[PDB]
């Protein structure tokens, strides 16, 4: 086959790093990036597209002989509370476009979910894989519907679509976009840049978090697993860390001097409805998941690179 891979949402937090990992794994000639606007200074072949534009999306897939899509395009939780209609449109109708195309062209898919599928009616601690999904955000609802649609494509249409309920992801290669979990990223950036941070959640806010290298590795490992080994498809729980905002402040302060003030905003109301930690036994059992970055190791990577960038 062509062995060609498309990454939608390629310019975002995950995509910035996933494109590189896929180029190194498969060879640079095998990877096509797509997002809304063509970037200036960019070492991957790029095809612009709105994920809602089925005609152009199909054309990109056809012409490039795409066999595998890593579908990252989305509107996230905080933006989705501000703009519910946009969130539904982009997330649900974009996903539907991706799945319909996969069925036409016999594609394999990665379509991620989020811990935002969970609401406060199920356990906050070590949330199980199989509990009711009654999210309290628009975004969470889109993700629940998306899990279900993916699993319908798998069962009814034979599409090998896989996905992870990512926790909050922390990275330094992309500027923070002010998402709900972005207080962890921003705290690092602002600590190193200015020695001060105004945190938009309260000091005890405690969410499942993961360093990007772990999330990217998890994504690739899940995609490489034999299909018959998977007991879940669109929606693996996935865990690494669970810490509060002040715990992160104390970790960062062991390395860098900084003033952290807590001034919650609307994003608190999102975070408060999510679990603190996640039971990912099924990922660990079915496909060998184990995280490699604890808070100390992640902190060293973040601070070292951010200090370099601030030279
Ligand atoms: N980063 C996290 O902490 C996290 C956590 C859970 C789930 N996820 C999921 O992972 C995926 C990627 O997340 P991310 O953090 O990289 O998001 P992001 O916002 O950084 O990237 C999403 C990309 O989608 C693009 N996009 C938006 N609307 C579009 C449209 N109409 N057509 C085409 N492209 C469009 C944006 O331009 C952006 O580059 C999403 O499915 C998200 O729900 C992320």
């Amino acid at each position: 086959g062509s062995h060609m891979i498309l990454v939608t949402g390629a310019l975002g937090q995950i995509g910035t790093e996933l494109v590189l990992a896929l180029q190194e794994k498969y060879g640079n000639d095998k990877i096509i990036a797509s997002d809304l606007k063509e970037p200036e200074n960019y070492h991957c072949k790029f095809e612009k597209c709105d994920i809602r534009d089925i005609e152009t999306y199909e054309r990109i897939n056809n012409e490039n002989k795409i066999e595998i899509v890593y579908h990252l395009a989305a509107i996230l939780s905080a933006a989705g509370e501000k703009n519910p209609e946009l969130c539904h449109d982009v997330n649900y109708n974009g996903l539907e476009n991706v799945l319909k195309t996969a069925k036409k062209y016999n594609q394999k898919l990665f379509c991620p979910s989020s811990i935002a599928v969970f609401g406060p009616d199920v356990p906050k601690e070590m949330t199980p894989q199989n509990v009711e999904l009654n999210p309290k955000t628009v975004y969470g609802i889109t993700k629940v519907k998306g899990e279900e649609l993916c699993d319908t494509y798998f069962k009814e249409h034979g599409i090998d679509v896989r996905g992870i309920r990512y926790p909050g992801l922390i990275s330094w290669k992309h500027k923070p976009s002010g998402g709900t979990t972005d207080y962890a990223v921003e705290m690092y950036f602002d600590a190193v840049e200015s020695g001060k941070y105004e945190c938009f959640v309260n000091r005890n806010t405690r969410l499942p978090m993961m360093f990007m290298d772990d999330a990217i590795r998890a994504t690739l490992e899940l995609m490489d697993a034999p299909l018959d080994s998977l007991n879940y498809h669109s929606n693996y729980n996935l865990s690494s860390m669970s810490f509060s905002a002040e715990e992160l402040e104390k970790e960062i302060s062991a390395h860098v001097d900084f003033n952290c003030l807590y001034k919650p905003d609307y994003r608190q109301d999102i975070a408060d409805t999510w679990p603190i930690s996640i039971n990912d036994d099924d990922a660990r059992k079915d496909w060998g998941w184990e995280p490699k970055f604890d808070i100390s190791k992640m902190t060293e990577e973040m601070i070292t690179n951010l200090r370099r960038l601030n030279e």
